[PDB]
């Protein structure tokens, strides 16, 4: 009967389909500490410094 | 007579034809859950997840 494949077809395709998701998840991860991080040490470089009184 | 055998080999004919339509109905309800749950916990994964405040 097709039934059966049918069935067994659809368990794989919904696994692939975690797994692709999965990637989108954790690359996202790794992107924020790296922007947040870019963005607050940069802003300091620029704010900050040193002037000769006399 | 030639319709003593004829009556007989078709209570066999059927009986064989009754296992082989038992294993598919057995098969298919043993496929049905696990195809279920499959989804079902694949889903709750990807949308699920927590975040950090500060």
């Amino acid at each position: 009967a097709i039934g059966i494949g049918t069935l067994i077809i659809f368990i794989a395709m919904v696994l692939v389909a975690a797994v692709a998701a999965a990637v989108l998840i954790n690359t996202s991860g790794f992107l924020q500490q790296k922007a947040m991080a870019t963005g607050k040490e940069s802003t300091e470089q620029v704010a900050s410094g040193l002037q000769v009184i006399r």
